[PDB]
């Protein structure tokens, strides 16, 4: 087994990314929020928070993170907040299939991404403020 949690939090001109590693191995999470690109190592049991800042809160409309882990594994998560919906693309560039759980207020979506596969997850909302604190869990077999 093994779980990796990502929570994105929008608070005005700030965007916090909290990462938990609930797995047996250390992960390296590559974040790219607009022009800014940060990389962090999250060790098992560790919780890491990286805060991003912006002039325009539309720099935050396409956050992207790659949970990479020792032994070439990559899980790519690209978020896209366009209009009334939040679009998420998940790509499993690992040999194990991963299960991805995304929560956004009242709605929670779960998909399986098989190795080499790339799946889309779109949420709709009336108030785009429903996407202010989205969560992502990646559990491997």
């Amino acid at each position: 087994m093994g779980r990796v949690e990502v929570r994105v939090e929008f608070e005005g001109d700030k965007m916090r990314v909290r990462l938990r590693n609930d797995s047996s191995t250390p992960v390296e999470v590559h974040i790219k929020v607009g022009d800014e690109k940060r990389t962090v190592t999250v060790n098992p049991g560790e919780e890491v928070e990286v805060t991003f800042s912006a002039n325009d809160p539309h720099k935050f409309n396409r956050p992207q993170f790659t949970i990479e882990w020792g032994g070439g594994g990559r899980v790519e998560v690209r978020v896209e907040f366009e209009g009334d919906k939040m679009r998420v693309r998940l790509r499993n560039d690992s040999s194990t299939p991963v299960e991805v759980h995304i929560k956004v207020g009242d709605e929670k979506r779960t998909v399986t991404v098989n190795p080499g596969e790339e799946v889309e997850v779109t949420f709709s909302a009336n108030d785009p403020h429903k996407f202010n604190r989205p969560q992502f869990t990646i559990e491997w077999g």
